């Protein structure tokens, strides 16, 4: 519906202008209220595009390429949800559900790019390391030091992080020069997905760590 | 019975049953509490009664067999770290945990101060001694992967390892008292790193808990 592109564009704008960063309290009903309706809209859009219109990357028309990011944006929005339930257990437990759902969306997104043979092999190696795609482990994303003496383990982790970081910076700069230069459109859209897939690894790490940390306090 | 025998038993209890199965259990928390109580009473005896470290002005005035007592505050930090409420109410548990972590930090800092008093505190440790849940978790993550910590732990562990072997390796039947003492003091150096570590972990957890309220 309406068009799908305009709808997507409005969603992304709400995200960038009001939901990515806020000056309001994140537990505020004004913030969560807009966040929730945004998500509801994006979920409706996914159904419209993927289910009802039912849309190789050669096969995708230029303006449709944007939509491969719907799960990315669901990832980003969902990780930001918070409950205001008076019940403290319920509100904390809900947070874990949000982080779980955010990560699932993020994984949907990578899996989709992989299905289109678009996935940076750096990102794909990480995606592949999940023994259970639906139960992904922070221990599968990077090598982790065995203990607090494991210098090699820690140096290996730093090596893998630095490689993520450099690659992310590289694609960010390529995306940046493309946006500013704005035939190029198609390249921009593809580069944008590229930057998203790298960003995703950071979000998946942060959410898995954050989830594990907040979970211990409920145990 | 004596101050020194009470200490070895407290430490042995910790190492065997309290350091690492079932932590929410009344049985574990019961044993943790009695051990903390014993250790606080031993603290009163050595620190206040005997005044061991207020009356021996220099580290060399402390006997080798009494160097071990410097770690009292260290073990109190550790024990207190592991205290948990088993109340059905989540908010009570979490607030009770906040309190414990705050009290474990106090002991740990007490331990470093005491090492500082004896001019034994490592210069790096010394300068360490003297935001929502997403940002805290983010910050923790990056701190936890800093190299300096692992490099330093590796070093001290190998120094420790070699000191123990130099102590044991003794076909000549020499007096290895100077080495024994070096071992003990190095072990406190180790503890001091683990303390800075634990203090950060606790402060992070304590800040996370505090967020849940504001
Ligand atoms: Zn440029
Ligand atoms: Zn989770
Ligand atoms: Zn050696
Ligand atoms: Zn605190």
């Amino acid at each position: 519906m309406a068009s799908v592109t305009e709808q997507f564009n409005d969603i992304i704008s709400l995200y960038s202008t009001k939901l990515e960063h806020t000056s309001l309290r994140q537990d505020s009903p004004e913030y969560q209220g807009l966040l929730l309706s945004t998500i509801k809209k994006l979920l409706n859009l996914k159904t419209a595009i993927f289910d009802r219109l039912a849309l190789t990357i050669d096969d995708v028309s230029t303006a449709s390429i944007k939509f491969l990011a719907v799960d990315y944006y669901l990832g980003l929005l969902i990780s930001r949800r918070q409950s205001n339930d008076s019940d403290v257990a319920q509100r904390q437990s809900m947070k874990l559900i949000y982080l779980k759902k955010s990560v699932e969306s993020f994984i949907n997104f990578l899996t989709l790019l992989q299905d289109y043979k678009l996935l940076d092999p750096l990102v794909g190696e990480k995606l592949g390391n999940f023994k259970d795609r639906y139960n992904p482990q922070l221990s599968e994303l990077y090598a982790q030091p065995k203990n607090n003496k494991d210098l090699s383990g820690a140096q290996l982790k730093r090596k893998e992080k630095i490689e993520l970081f450099q690659r992310n910076k590289e694609i960010s700069t390529k995306l940046h020069c493309l946006e500013l230069e704005l035939e190029l459109l198609r390249e921009l859209y593809l580069m944008r997905l590229h930057h998203f897939s790298l960003d995703t690894i950071n979000n998946i790490e942060q959410n898995l760590f954050e989830c594990e940390m907040l979970s211990n306090f409920l145990k």
